[PDB]
């Protein structure tokens, strides 16, 4: 007897049918308050050495249906080591074709990133000499909107780099680059010993927001709030009600400062790793052009993940790109605001078919683009 279920941090699906192996039918279930469509997680039980055959029969409905081509699910046995699963699209209905080789097993759009991993990181965090965690407000269903702060004393006012992450909750990799990126901040692991942390401190304060959107993540929704409310429109106006999320964060950014300017996405079209610059903004100053084209030269050294020929096509400026957080940073500081963006499907400049883009490969590009931040800063 087969078992499909999805009480759990991110758990998402509507099963149709589950009675047959070879004819599993469900549905990607939705945002809890919000028309969008997309992440999927759940937990397939009583399938051992079985060939699992699972439809999802309204994939064409879906928030971004061209992120289903060349895309393949992942699986994992224990939620700690995901790989990539055999998947194919027709432009109407997604299936998935895999023979579980266990008992339990979970499917997902993408390595989620649980509130307990986020829980256990920030409290070690915390912990070290230059580190220091304020709530800053509360989302929608009381959850804390945290902001990780990592500097050293001002002998000269340092630089303030902002960086924020998961503004949409199901693009998990956001928050994995961000554990990476903070794992080389710590000198933990291999980044004992690296001088590169060291040499920022003296140059810089780092201020992180690990989680934007803590009840969408949980939810199991892909791009909104627990309200509906896509935090990535509400830089312009947020709302204590609707957006207190964005609410919360725009007014310490302000109160703070802000220098540097990182809000980190994943992008279910693009097999690529690519950024989104504020050369589109009326206030884009000619500094401003060589800063960002120095940037993004020296990210691209620093990762050969990181690349500039794939992209979103740079349409006409309208008033109501400043609703974005890096344009509306942008437009309103006047200083270096990028969006970077992660796939959900995988590099396709550097494929990997075992684990396509995951977690691993997320924060190993978040400890790179320190390097890359390093370099900018002494050139600038
Ligand atoms: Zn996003």
């Amino acid at each position: 007897t087969l078992s499909i279920t999805s009480n759990f941090d991110a758990g998402a699906i509507d099963v149709v049918s589950c009675d047959s192996p070879d004819a599993i039918r469900l549905r990607v279930r939705g945002d809890n308050r919000s028309e969008f469509a997309q992440w999927f997680y759940y937990r397939l039980t009583g399938a051992r050495g079985e060939r699992c055959v699972m439809t999802f029969e309204n994939a064409a409905e879906c928030a971004y249906p061209s992120g289903w081509r060349n895309y393949s699910a992942v699986a994992s046995y224990d939620r700690v080591d995901w790989f990539r699963v055999p998947t194919t699209f027709d432009g109407k209905t997604m299936t998935i074709d895999h023979t579980p080789e266990f008992d339990s097993i979970y499917y997902a759009y993408f390595e989620p990133y649980s509130e307990e991993r986020h829980a256990a990181f920030l409290g070690a965090v915390q912990q070290l000499p230059q580190a220091s965690v304020v709530e800053l407000g509360r989302t929608v269903e009381g959850r804390p909107m945290s902001l990780l702060t990592l500097g050293t004393p001002e002998t000269a006012p340092k630089k303030k780099v902002w960086i924020i992450a998961r503004q949409h909750p199901g693009e998990s990799m956001a928050e994995w680059f961000v554990e990476g990126l903070v794992k080389r901040l710590a000198g933990w692991g291999d980044w004992a010993g690296d001088p590169v942390a060291r040499k920022l401190y003296d140059r810089v304060t780092f201020h992180i927001v690990p989680n934007m959107n803590p009840d969408g993540s949980v939810h199991g929704n892909l791009r909104t709030n627990a309200a509906g409310a896509n935090l990535n429109r509400e830089w312009m106006a947020p709302d204590a009600e609707r957006s207190p999320e964005v609410l919360a964060v725009r007014d310490a950014i302000h109160a703070i400062g802000c220098d540097m300017f990182f809000d980190i996405h994943g992008d279910e079209d693009l097999p690529y790793v690519f950024v989104a610059g504020s050369e589109m903004l009326p206030s884009f100053t000619e500094q401003q052009g060589k800063e960002q084209t120095a940037f993004i030269e020296a990210f691209k050294v620093a990762s050969p993940d990181f690349q500039t020929e794939h992209g979103y096509a740079a349409s006409k400026y309208k008033e109501d790109a400043l609703k974005l957080a890096s344009k509306y940073i942008g437009h309103q500081f006047g200083c270096l605001s990028l969006t970077l963006e992660m796939p959900f499907k995988d590099n396709a400049n550097l494929p990997d078919e075992r684990v396509g883009w995951n977690g691993e490969r997320s924060a190993a590009l978040g400890a790179a683009m320190l390097a890359a931040i390093l370099v900018h800063v002494d050139t600038f």
